[PDB]
């Protein structure tokens, strides 16, 4: 009954860090290199929380969140936006798509863990 996390970020390093930090903590973690892969993974497995980088090469975190929120099982699933630069503006966009919270890059393991707990 481990909480399932889907972490989306094109960065291999970020994906490894999040996956490593979270799995070591005790989460079941799947990562996706992009929004399309993330959406495919989200449709076959039931994630309890989704972490999405804001700026990715193809599908942005906002469009990914907008899309995943269309999947009925993710109508209310907590979603955390990951980014190096939050802005009053980005946070508004995050509200129009349904984002739940924000995580600032770079994060140390501790902050990542406490942030997930607040939405879970
Ligand atoms: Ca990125």
């Amino acid at each position: 009954a481990m909480a399932k996390v889907l972490a989306v970020d094109d960065s291999i390093s970020i994906r490894q860090m999040v996956s490593h930090t979270l799995q070591d903590a005790g989460y079941e973690v799947e990562t996706a290199a992009d929004g399309r892969e993330a959406l495919a993974k989200a449709q076959k497995a039931r994630f309890d929380v989704i972490i999405s980088d804001v700026n990715m090469p193809v599908m942005t975190g906002f469009e990914f969140v907008k899309a995943v929120r269309m999947q009925s099982q993710y109508k209310f699933t907590p979603i955390l936006m990951l980014t190096t630069e939050t802005s009053p503006e980005k946070k508004q966009e995050g509200k129009a798509v349904g984002a739940t919270g924000w995580l600032v890059k770079p994060f140390n393991p501790e902050t990542l863990l406490k942030t997930l707990q607040r939405v879970l």
